[PDB]
């Protein structure tokens, strides 16, 4: 009851293959070239235990860099200042090329492959999300514009329990073992979700970016996975591809299930800083990346958990925007998750962390904090 | 109550993490840096339809051949004379270095594995499986020898239903979705197998292969997927990193699991034919490629699907030996795998397919005559 959905492989049948059909006929051909995709899979080296630091460069301005990325369990960190790596650390047992998890810095790159459609015309943000997704009648996404949930202002009964929504979400997508009665994918579970029907407030809710990966499918008739892609990652000259989880019926998880080594996800936030234009062509367009830099309506953003730490801070696009004298606008996932903008000094800065804790008042002080200094340290003197 | 196994990462306790657990920490720091040993994962391109067929060189003694491989399903093949790759072929939508499922031919590999243990001195083949795993005691593995496991030659109650052992040992190690009262993980399954205790007759069984997995693990203390890494793999000047499919507790799927390109398999068996030794050394001993090469038992070989084609036909240390004129000998999985050598001419030839049907005389007597044909084409003339 969620209707058309690109098919795992051409031709494929609606949810073909599952886990228990891939070794058959025709599904096994795409299977036999794709079996991560269906079985969980590890990685057999062909290469044959210290953490690497190289913080250039800025090691002057803050002695201590190396201590506070460790107290902040940092895994990768990577300063780009223009086209120049101009510092990097890697946690022991961390390569330079491995891959992370990117957590919610997911919804930034899914705002993006939006953000690539509305600038060809595809997507108009006015719209209702209903123009696009039909299905999407009679849950909280039935009046809503595509533009509020890219802003994330829509009243939705989301619980933050296994019989949370936050939980339901991931047993539902394939992060979390199914309980008897769970939705059987993504698209059921978001048609689940009711509201009181106001908007115009900013509420975080990680289902908003899974119905923009929605539309993006039902616009393209591409898979999520290929669309982030065709639309984003194919253009970067990145040095590997990125990789997404996928439900059972192959829906990359759009809202936190990206992983990327930290110097490629650095490219993104090049392109942001380049005016939306990459290596392999123009992904947004500059009015894009102009709203992202300005900011969302300040007064929807009632979140002290940002506002804290950054008083004229909003959220637009899939990005949050601090407001800050900086001009600072940063993709942020739990445990520490950032691709961080400082347009002041043309640069960019990832961290990617695993804190014990998702988020707590003292991890993002600690984070912020960093991210603020090697900004600052970066200032011509 | 299957004993110890090598932990997921450094300090993990048995069996962690699960799918449940992965985002707690300490499990969170690993998980995040290899999320697709978790959850089943796809590929976002880095690079942005039409069959390759550069046959050189055979095509002129073998002019239908192109179509001969469509015909038999064939995903990718390469066809490597010394150290020169002399022919290729892949499919519309399948790259050159796209990685395929080996199905069996893994065994071939994890047998390579045993051979450089054998070859250190770690494990005796002579010894009884329970000296290297006693929680095999009481099993049908509790009695015969390392070396009786590495030729197949144990009767083993193993039907080939989701009452059947074939089946079962799918859904233990996550091939398939489980059923109430399955075996865990593998091990443990391994631990429910019986026999009436006779040995010396080839029954081939996927089992005898994962007892091989396990006895690695035992010794080396490393998980299997980094056995086979650090033990092959890394050897071999891979172009790309090979997967495993991994079961609940990190077990890579010893006996038909394996994805790799077909050039980089095409390096294993230039390994065999180098006399076990790779760029990044020696393998496996001088030894123990030449008995591969000799053959097994003739008489332990009833098995009437190799030998109707392969009269002086036999297997030993997990290949096939086809005993016929040229001393072909082949690691095979169903689907139309093969890893065949032809030490005649110095050549490995790389069949990887997706038949229909697992096995039918019909595909193996229609791959046999290819594999053989293109053997012949290599003659000097």
């Amino acid at each position: 009851s969620t209707g058309q959905h690109p098919a795992r492989y051409p031709g494929a049948a609606a949810g073909e293959p599952t886990l228990d059909s891939w070794q058959e006929p025709p599904h096994n051909r795409w299977a036999f070239a794709h079996l991560g995709e269906m079985v969980p899979s590890a990685a057999v080296s062909r290469r044959p235990g210290h953490a690497l630091a190289r913080l250039g460069a800025i090691a002057a301005q803050l002695p201590d860099l190396e201590q506070r990325l460790e107290q902040t369990y940092t895994d990768a960190f990577l300063v780009l200042r223009g086209t120049e790596v101009v510092a990097e650390y890697y946690r022991a047992g961390f390569a330079p090329d491995d891959r992370h998890l990117l957590m919610s810095v997911s919804k930034s790159l899914c705002g993006t492959v939006v953000g690539a459609l509305v600038d060809e015309g595809r997507i108009d943000p006015a719209q209702p999300v209903t123009e696009y997704v039909p299905e999407l009648a009679g849950s909280v996404y039935d009046g809503p514009s595509v533009l509020q949930v890219l802003d994330m202002q829509i009243s939705i009964d989301y619980n933050e329990d296994p019989a949370s929504e936050v939980q339901t979400h991931g047993r539902s997508a394939g992060w979390r073992t199914r309980r008897h009665g769970d939705p059987a994918d993504t698209y059921e579970f978001l048609t689940t979700l009711r509201g009181d029907g106001s908007t115009g407030e900013f509420q975080y809710c990680s289902a908003n970016t899974d119905v923009l990966a929605w539309i993006v499918e039902r616009v393209t008739g591409l898979r999520y996975v290929e669309a982030l892609s065709t639309y984003l990652w194919a253009k970067l000259d990145a040095d590997r591809d990125a990789t997404i989880t996928v439900d059972t019926t192959g829906f990359g998880f759009a809202h936190g299930g990206v992983s990327c080594t930290a110097r490629d996800l650095a490219r993104v936030g090049r392109m942001m800083l380049d005016g939306g234009v990459a290596p392999g062509g123009r992904v947004v367009s500059e009015d894009w990346v102009r709203r992202v830099l300005a900011g969302g309506s300040h007064e929807a953003m009632t979140d002290k958990g940002f506002t804290n730490t950054f008083p004229d801070g909003s959220y637009t696009r899939q990005w949050w925007c601090t407001g800050n004298e900086r001009g600072n606008v940063s993709g942020i996932g739990i445990h520490g998750q950032n691709l961080w903008l400082d347009p002041l000094t043309d640069s960019v800065i990832v961290k990617l962390s695993s804190w014990p804790d998702p988020y707590t008042e003292h991890w993002h002080r600690l984070q912020n904090g960093i991210l603020l200094d090697v900004s600052r340290a970066l200032d011509a003197v």
